[PDB]
């Protein structure tokens, strides 16, 4: 199928310069308490979209709807909320109507990270479909310089056999290969165009977080052999040591 | 080798009377929010000398006392659940020796030992048998679904790539029960003493959960013949029906 693309948040230098890992945008700090009021109203309305939208825009005609404002104490935006509950329909609507996918919460974690972490609400099939809309987050780094691979490895290594997270790594790499042969359609940008397996190997597979840990180093300590082997297969380097001078081969990986 | 025992968490009276299955203790509703923040801190320092780390965290938090029996996440996981799920045997032993209550269930009433059988970590790491020396008290616990450790092993056997681990867990558990009979016990037990082969057969092997299913009945429905035969060979009764009149023999098991 075609990939429903959006461009309202893919611009500036995050969609032209040679694609690289970037920090998630700081949680928005919108002063106008009126915009926070109109949105609070809109969210309650949820619990068709175009109809509910036309309503709140006529009820609060003075200020425009701003979905890009933190809605709880963790810095979650409306998009983080909807993503954590696996509501793909609403996620696509919010993104369609302004939700900036590059925003991190208090910890600089994107909504895709929130998806990865909410192992109770996602399916293997559901996660892959989510990528069509949140692929821009694949290049985001959080407050601990952790990438989406660090989180997938952390979550899968610490969760069980009944959690869908055990499949996210292979699904993500599969999605990258598959979108190479897919057409786009409004609802290719620099990410869909340059993010390939070559790019993953050079910028993500061996990236190091605040502790110098590559996701392979973390996997080597969690004790799930299949995760370690998967990473080695894709090409993870077992000799990159962290800040404690420990490497993956120190744990028998490689 | 000898079984090093602890009783800080084994004071209850039901533990004195004839040994019987018990519900895991309810997830503690910790009040002191700062104790949690401290525990959360100490926990991250472990994941990323046990005694040094102990004095180290007490200094950073000279204001609050360290309490190891506080849920650390949304699901009611205590530090023991996290560390056991990851097969970190060494840290589990240190936490037990330092007061961690092994009887606490998570929000589902799942004990820390249950985490050991819901992930492949303890099989891959070959720490399961040694883990039982420190977590055997959990063997008598049932969760909010009246599911025992055996129900969970079987549930896991059905998950892709976890068939080997569950077979391993089941056999190690049975062997452990029969081999401990010839093992010295030094305090580093009413349960340890009353926990033997006939107790397992009479109280766990054919125990029924809330649906009235025995682990054998859950296994017959999964279709995985490997663990069905192992259970039958241990004497699992294929005629015990659930709350649907369904019995394992109805699925061709036994």
């Amino acid at each position: 199928g075609p990939i429903i693309t959006f461009t309202h948040d893919l611009t500036s230098d995050f969609l032209s310069s040679p694609l690289k890992i970037m920090k998630a945008l700081p949680s928005p700090v919108v002063n106008d308490n009126e915009q926070k009021m109109k949105l609070e109203a809109f969210l309650q309305r949820l619990l068709s979209f175009d109809s509910l939208l036309q309503e709140v825009n006529d009820a609060f005609p003075n200020t425009q709807l701003n979905l890009n404002i933190p809605v709880d104490e963790h810095g979650n935006t409306p998009l983080h909320w909807l993503t954590s509950i696996a509501n793909l329909e609403l996620v696509k609507h919010l993104v369609k109507h302004g939700s900036n996918r590059l925003y991190g919460d208090n910890m600089g974690e994107s909504c895709l990270v929130k998806a990865v972490k909410s192992v109770n609400n996602y399916d293997s099939g559901t996660f892959e479909a989510l990528l069509d809309y949140l692929y821009p987050c694949l290049i985001l780094e959080d407050s601990m310089n952790r990438t989406i691979l660090h989180h997938i490895i952390i979550t899968s290594g610490m969760t069980g056999c009944s959690a869908a997270a055990k499949y996210y790594l292979d699904i993500l790499m599969g999605w990258i290969v598959k979108k190479q042969n897919r057409p786009i359609q409004s609802g290719k940008d620099s990410i869909l165009e340059n993010l390939d397996l070559k790019w993953i190997i050079a910028n993500m597979l061996n990236a190091q977080d605040s502790n110098g840990d590559t996701c392979l180093n973390i996997a080597a300590r969690l004790g799930n052999i299949s995760i370690v082997d998967a990473l080695l297969d894709y090409g993870a380097d077992p000799f990159i040591a962290n800040k404690s001078g420990l490497r993956p081969v120190d744990f028998g990986a490689g």
